[PDB]
């Protein structure tokens, strides 16, 4: 038997940073759960019970809260490159660094019309994420994504025209409920490394708000003619807007909706044109995806 | 052996109801998880297999729908009334409803600083809840709360003078992180009946909202002694602003985020004045809750 | 306002305890969830912010561990005595302790057809809980409880004879799928203090595994004319075999799994008689309670 | 802007089916959760507003129970390539199915030491899955797996002789607690198609079996070195004892239990040999992978 692939690390590092603006006494919160593995030549510690080629998983640990003393932590998308960077470079025999982040909210709290200097509510379970991969020679691969903002429109919705046969149930329609969990997934193209990152930094929050505003707002305009087709309208919009952006992916599940006929009860109208009250469906769900790039 | 107490019904009933305005276009949906169990005469059921007492769980499901699509889903406290009241009424042997209802968050998406027809969100999952009890002969108890509201202020909190001895660790500190999850609960007076719930419709959603905005200013501008002195604080605010209230209850748990000596590192400084970096804990977690009532 | 109740302290505090026999080289394993809140005359933390009468959450933690390095963890009713015991004689103003534990199972492995020294397995979700209530002057209150014991049988359940009205759709039946998660809660006579809860040690564990039995066997074998039915079955033989426990309750889901029917394709038979394939559903579900005491 | 990837389908479709022994009375069940993702000619569906190519996912979802109702469910390699095949061969433009199925324990209640005939036990939430990849002209790949076991050890595990520098505080250990969750994956030579597949039916539950027991001895009884050398030992055996795996990939998380420093409270001693009660660790976890195949 050989090792064929191999990676090691520590995941679910919980971190907050505080910055306190001294002049005017307003304090900022980041919050992050951190994933840090690492491939190189390590194979020796799981064929040969070699531990010395291990940087213990305490250790990154360790790294992961120096790192995030000694710089900045947002946007996420430098500091992953700066944590995935340090590992290549201070340990010869490690040569690849894969560092998820997953962003949580907490958003300034509005006291009275005005912002408060140092509390904050969490806003809802959408997720501002990032994947670095930093592959020694091969530069920065970066997956920016935002995941958990569920939607729902009531009307504007349409399935029909589909393909119909002797497995076939499901009646055409040209007005339901369309409920979705959105998780968007735009990647950059390779950065030479950590100076090309940087000189990016700007463009990181940009794009992250340009996806969010383009998936909020073509969901509630389509006239949708299903999942498929209005989810490659956001697609094709998001890479319109960011030309360092080289793939969008989007997973929609479908959430359903049911009617509930209530017609045996006292000839109840509540289906078609009459509907009012409906079942949601916990499961099964549609399921869609899509990966859109350039021509 | 005999029966001491026995209670049977419905729990998880997912439900949406859609609200149309055919003169503006305008669409409102509301989302409820709604739990109803019956009490009454219904011993012989568990004791001698008699059927014939019980209204099948399934019947209760069909009735949560059925009264969803002839009366009005909002405010809770007035829905669940309206779905108690029919079973006590409805049958002669069953002398008590116990309804509970969890609301979920839809709120209307702002387009281009305009307010959509017909799309929504989920910002966070915040829930408004009820508990309603209609029990034959005396009247309608309603228990209202909000859940799931999560909140950090990063100072302006202390903790100090406390008892020490043999058992203590814990340093007394002068500026920490308070965060929680806030479950707040106000008991109304008992109410006559549905004549009278429906007297006082208005007051629901009102005292609701009190209830959240007491919550965040307090919470916000209080210079904190303990989560015990900033609790008791919020529940003495709405007392004060709603009559019809007897008891205010809070639960809170104390998420509790640690600093990290980083001085084994460089003489790394990130304790006491110079903390910038945090370990948030999943577990454990402080717990303190109170009930304030009227003197 | 006033301080009408009050209870505060730790939640969530996970510990493990290891026993290793010098002589056989056998190692045991424990680990539980605890819970523990107090009351007392600590009102004035609430009102005054007079933190003087607070034993920290913190100092709560520390006795838990110091508690279970000089005291037997099991059975879990001696443990859950013996930490609440603690805080009343300790502390003069605490006036109740309120102890939760949640017992883990971690279940010797076999190896080769031997028990194993020190290798152990979760097998299962399930769980043994005690609550505490430990009251100066009023002794100590015990109800033991075994919970998420998932079960199914595939026939030999019946639900027919129930009320048919005009909300009424569900068909009798004569032959159907029922399954549950067991919670299961017997409650002891009320207890003098600690000497009166060493001197039934052994009842414990014994009571525990008599309580799981009954319920298995019972569930089996009764040809079962309703949920109601079979639970009451039960908690009889219970509270007969046990002449220390006062009350047994049961709290069960009916979680239900639906026919299909296929007939729309090709005249295929999937119901009643010839059903095979069936729809399990995650929501709604029956809920069925029944506390049974003694004549 | 074109679609480089798509692929869309059903998620979460919960499937219970029953076999009747009419002979001998017994019933066995089946319960699975199954996902079906379909790619094939579908662009037009996302950039045209084309259903005419969609299969829709409510008729994949109806073709699931039909396909469990005319074959065997068991094993699930078996059961996911008939599946996978049907949609491959059925539309012309369908070109690669992906099946995912989870299975779920139900296992025979033992009554007074006999087996039950129709009485089951969910005992742990350990799964076994397939994933199925049937592509139009590439046949059938086939990767099954276990998760969910999870395991504890109180002694024989070490882990000393790691990498030292300015970044680690981790102490070296002669015997230390071992836990984790089990994930372990073997992944088949591509078969031709589904006669293929059946020719092969035996070795599948076989195979299941052997790495499950490879799993729980070697985990027992390695005096472990590391969980990398511990797992690299497993991964080894697995492929000695079944030639037609072509690699094996476990995920482990190290599931921290951190020893208690006790002195400060009356000199208790807590650490090292006298090593008693510990605190289990929710967050952060060390995570380690490892694929191993033939030379
Ligand atoms: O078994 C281990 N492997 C590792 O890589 C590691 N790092 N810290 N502790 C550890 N234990
Ligand atoms: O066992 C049952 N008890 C009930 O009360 C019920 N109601 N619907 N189905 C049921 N099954
Ligand atoms: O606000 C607090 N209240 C308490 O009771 C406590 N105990 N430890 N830390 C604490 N913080
Ligand atoms: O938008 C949809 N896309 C689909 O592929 C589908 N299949 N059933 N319903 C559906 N809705
Ligand atoms: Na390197
Ligand atoms: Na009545
Ligand atoms: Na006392
Ligand atoms: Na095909």
């Amino acid at each position: 038997s050989a090792v064929k692939a191999a990676r090691y690390g520590k995941d679910n590092v919980r971190v907050y940073k505080v910055h306190k603006d001294e002049k005017t006494g307003v304090q900022t919160v980041y919050e992050m759960t951190v994933c840090v593995l690492l491939e190189g030549e390590i194979e020796t510690s799981y064929t040969k019970a070699d531990n010395s080629v291990i940087v213990a998983t305490d250790s990154i640990k360790n790294t992961i809260y120096i790192t995030a003393k000694q710089n900045p932590v947002t946007p996420p998308e430098l500091f992953g490159s700066i944590l995935g960077t340090h590992f290549i470079e201070k340990y010869n025999h490690i040569h690849a660094a894969h560092v998820n982040i997953v962003c949580h909210r907490w958003t300034r709290m509005d006291i009275d019309g005005k912002p408060h200097p140092h509390s904050f509510i969490r806003d809802s379970e959408e997720k501002r994420n990032v994947q670095v991969d930093v592959v020694e020679g091969k530069g920065i691969d970066i997956k920016s994504s935002l995941s958990g903002l569920t939607v729902l429109k009531s009307t504007n919705s349409q399935f029909w025209g589909f393909l119909r046969d002797e497995y076939t149930t499901l009646k055409e329609t040209w007005d339901r409920i369309l409920s979705t969990d959105v998780d968007a997934t735009w990647q950059w193209k390779n950065f030479s490394g950590l100076q090309e990152v940087r000189s990016h930094v700007p463009k990181f929050d940009a794009t992250w708000a340009t996806a969010r505003e383009v998936t909020l707002k073509t969901f509630a305009e389509d006239n949708s003619a299903s999942v498929q087709a209005t989810m490659y309208k956001m697609a094709e919009q998001i890479l319109a807007r960011q030309q360092l952006i080289e793939t969008v992916e989007y997973s929609l599940p479908n959430k359903h909706y049911f009617e509930i006929d209530l017609s045996w009860h006292k000839g109840l109208q509540n289906t078609g044109k009459n509907a009012e009250v409906f079942a949601p469906q916990s499961d099964p769900n549609g399921l869609i995806k899509c990966t859109v790039g350039r021509s």
